[PDB]
């Protein structure tokens, strides 16, 4: 079993030089959890504890590199563990412009130290997978981290016992109703909330109610939008997740250059990376905030993955920003 794939990771990256673990499990037809378990003996060490004390831990070492992503983007940000509220419904670290997540711990099931050689020199990282074997989170050591609290922490939580994964499966409304209920919301955090009782997804939904609260729009209008926010120098806030872990990016976009088959944003303490051709479905939406409205562009992949969602930046008891409007503005048919 995991030999086997160990080699065979050793063979594929050899060949595949420009390709990343997440890439070469795919190629293997395994998840990536299962990739991260094959390199244990080799270049990676298992992990136990609470995930919320692991997560606090990491407050200690100081600068990381975090990467969160799904199938089609890609969010990587500089940044430390700081201003955790990890005990609510969901978990939030709290840092508005730096390392701002939004977790869903009880997706998170498996964790992993991998200490690499690659083309650029050794990394170090701590790895979280979730109860299918995807990756949630990857946290990289970067030349600023305290590398003595780093090593603390590995101690602390390393385990010799790499225990089987037990990896599992994943598991018509009223239009005027849930329209009505959507324009009754008062907070955008409501919105999952609305869908769960209804039983929709994100599109459903979208496909129910009137325009003027969900509007498809091109396939182009990330382009377009990124292009229109690195001109006018506007704050906008880029949200890439997964089942347990969303990472927000919130600041002005610097640099957008198409590059190996992507779109990238590439700023001083944020990367994005984003496969152009998966966008399926893009859709403006509008809800409810308690100040007036916000405006949103979703991206969608065929097989409904939620690729990336953007805003502009706005501060509670602020009207959404003027510019933002304008820029979504330029999208509606
Ligand atoms: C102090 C706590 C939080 C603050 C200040 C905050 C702030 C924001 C802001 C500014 C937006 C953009 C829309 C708007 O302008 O109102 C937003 C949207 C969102 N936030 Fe939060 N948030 C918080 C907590 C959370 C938590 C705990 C989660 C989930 C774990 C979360 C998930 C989201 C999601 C998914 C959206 C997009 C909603 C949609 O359009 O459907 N947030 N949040």
């Amino acid at each position: 079993g995991s030999m086997n794939h160990y080699t065979r990771w050793l063979e594929l990256k050899e060949q595949n030089p420009g390709k990343y673990a997440r890439d070469i499990a795919g190629l293997m037809n395994i998840r990536e959890a299962e990739l991260a378990f094959a390199r244990v003996t080799h270049d990676a060490w298992r992990m136990h504890g609470d995930i919320r004390e692991i997560l606090a831990a990491l407050e200690s070492v100081g600068e990381t590199k975090c990467i969160c992503r799904n199938e089609y983007a890609v969010h990587e940000q500089v940044g430390t563990f700081t201003n955790q509220h990890l005990n609510g419904h969901a978990g939030l670290i709290l840092n508005p412009r730096a390392l701002d997540l939004r977790l869903f711990l009880n997706q998170w099931a498996s964790v992993f130290h991998i200490k690499e050689n690659t083309a650029r020199g050794e990394r170090q990282s701590i790895q979280f997978f979730d109860h299918q074997g995807d990756a949630l989170l990857k946290v990289y050591a970067t030349d600023n981290t305290d590398m003595a609290a780093w090593s603390e922490l590995l101690a602390r939580f390393i385990t010799d016992e790499n225990t089987p994964l037990e990896l599992k499966a994943v598991d018509r409304a009223d239009a005027t109703v849930v329209e009505q209920e959507w324009r009754a919301m008062t907070d955008v955090h409501q919105f999952f909330t609305l869908l769960k009782r209804h039983n929709l997804t994100r599109q459903q939904a979208f496909n129910l109610v009137a325009d003027d609260l969900a509007c498809k729009v091109s396939n182009s209008a990330l382009a377009q939008i990124l292009e229109s926010a690195q001109q006018d120098g506007n704050e906008i806030m880029v949200f890439v997740g997964n089942r347990g872990c969303v990472q927000i990016f919130t600041g002005v976009v610097e640099k957008v250059v198409p590059m190996k088959g992507w779109l990238n944003i590439f700023n001083p303490t944020f990367t994005l990376h984003l496969l152009e051709e998966s966008i399926a479905e893009a859709w403006v939406t509008r809800k409810p905030t308690s100040d007036g409205y916000v405006t949103s562009l979703e991206l969608f992949a065929h097989d409904g993955t939620q690729i990336a969602q953007l805003y502009g930046q706005r501060t509670e008891g602020e009207q959404e920003q003027a510019q933002w409007r304008k820029q979504i503005a330029s999208l509606i048919p």
